[PDB]
């Protein structure tokens, strides 16, 4: 089962939005060192070819979204990213071909056929700044196909990228203009205060060490695996957590606690180490004033819960679920401004969440089914990046179309015991207490 790169196309805006070079600056959220990665993910789809249709809509989208065709540069000044856009810039589109069928490979929902990494560019740090947006279209023998995207995380979050992709789709679906015009305004809207201030809720999470690389820790090879989780399993868990605590818990709080406990037990973390649950909340709608609907920059911030590893592995699940629930209350306009001001004060002083960070991202929404180029909405979405939110072992909740998959990245050494913890879970043996 083999994949071949047939050609690479350089796709320019359909008309050139720029006369003159324009150097754009990024928000203080965009320049967090934790987002210095090329975020990689793929969408699987069941005549003009998808290559033509995708590339033509990319062209027209790039009129408004031309910064994706830019280059990221460190600025001599302060070593923050700026984005160099000139006329003639392009997005690369890799055109590929695999000699098999989507159904013969179970639409990529199952185990990796062994080319799944080859389905989306994997740029180096240097390459991924020259080209902060690379797309790939890979045809299967059934006329089924995959859209891969490598987007540098400094330019947008999942929601921002989704804005960009929904625009391409809607143009592919016949539209001649896009429904939501993207807004830059980045250093105006998410810039620091003149006299920076940082509250305890941000100071209690973060730490300075210029030598510490959160994505360079020596944990071994990190494996990817998905576990199917049933609505019934989740409702029995929720009902027992309620029996024992008197609280009702979201799936994210309940399953999140179980998964975090299992991960940490299984990595054999030492009782006294501080470990973290870190997730990404939307703040577009919570700022004062709220951010414009077309903001496609980073509009997310990390929230956290923290606890000694021994307490997590030995206290009841419902105490851990409650702690994750409490963390959602730190969420305020001020928390975000506290966060931005810490980046202002300490950007070059190695801001970090320390060791033992597990990252959690809910992808169950984000607007994937609306991304339809003429072959229906995606039948499977699969994010390949394992470097996120300060974690080398991030976990995603993937969407529906009875239940949904959880994707976990975990050090090879811990994966067996974890797989066993998910088998137990699938049988309702939750060992809550
Ligand atoms: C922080 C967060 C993950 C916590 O979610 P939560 O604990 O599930 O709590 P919420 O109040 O958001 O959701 C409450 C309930 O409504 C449901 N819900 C939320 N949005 C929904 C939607 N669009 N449609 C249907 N149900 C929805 C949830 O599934 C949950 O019920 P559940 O127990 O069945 O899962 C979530 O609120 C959030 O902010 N997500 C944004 C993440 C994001 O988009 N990141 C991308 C960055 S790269
Ligand atoms: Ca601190």
């Amino acid at each position: 089962a083999t994949l071949e790169i047939t050609d690479i196309a350089l796709v320019q805006p359909s008309h050139q939005p720029l006369s003159n070079d324009q150097t754009l600056s990024l928000s203080h959220l965009d320049n967090d060192n934790n987002l210095h990665v090329s975020f990689r993910y793929l969408r699987v789809y069941s005549g003009e070819s998808p290559s033509a249709v995708v590339s033509a809509s990319l062209a027209t989208a790039l009129v408004h979204y031309y910064p994706l065709a830019g280059s990221l540069r460190r600025s001599a000044s302060d070593n923050r990213f700026e984005l160099l856009c000139s006329a003639g810039q392009s997005v690369p589109l890799v055109n590929a071909t695999v000699n098999c069928t989507l159904e013969s490979v179970g639409y990529l929902d199952g185990p990796d056929p062994g080319f799944v990494e080859r389905l989306v560019p994997d740029p180096t740090r240097e390459e991924g700044m020259v080209n902060p947006c690379i797309l790939q279209v890979t045809m299967f023998q059934c006329g089924g196909w995959v859209l891969g995207a490598s987007i540098h995380h400094a330019i947008c979050d999942g929601l921002g990228a989704s804005l960009f992709f929904n625009a391409m789709a809607e143009l592919a679906r016949g539209a001649t203009k896009i429904s939501i015009e993207p807004v830059w305004d980045r250093e105006r809207l998410l810039g620091p205060r003149e006299k920076p201030w940082v509250g305890a809720p941000v100071r209690d999470f973060l730490s300075l060490d210029k030598d510490f690389d959160p994505y360079g820790q020596a944990i071994g090879d990190v494996k990817r695996d998905c576990f199917f989780v049933t609505d019934d399993s989740l409702d029995q868990l929720k009902a027992q957590l309620l029996e024992k605590s008197g609280l009702n818990f979201t799936t994210f709080e309940a399953l999140g606690a179980y998964i975090w406990r299992a991960k940490v037990r299984a990595a054999k973390t030492e009782e006294k180490e501080n470990v973290k649950f870190v997730y990404s909340i939307n703040i577009r709608r919570l700022m004062n004033p709220p951010l414009p609907k077309g903001y496609w920059g980073n509009g997310c911030v990390p929230m956290y819960a923290q606890i000694k590893a021994g307490e997590l592995i030995e206290q009841p699940i419902w105490k851990t679920a409650e702690l994750i629930k409490q963390s959602k209350s730190n969420t305020s306009d001020e928390y975000v401004r506290s966060f931005i001001d810490f980046q202002e004060l300490h950007h070059k002083d190695g801001i970090n969440a320390g060791t033992g960070v597990t990252g959690f991202t809910d992808w169950r929404y984000l607007g994937h089914s609306t991304i339809d180029f003429g072959w229906g909405g995606p039948v499977t979405v699969l994010p390949l990046s394992n470097k996120l939110l300060g974690s080398m072992e991030p976990c995603f909740f993937l969407p529906y179309s009875s239940g949904f998959k959880v994707l976990v990245n975990l050090r090879e050494s811990a994966m067996p015991e974890f797989k066993e913890a998910m088998d137990k879970f699938h049988k309702g043996e939750f060992a809550l207490s």
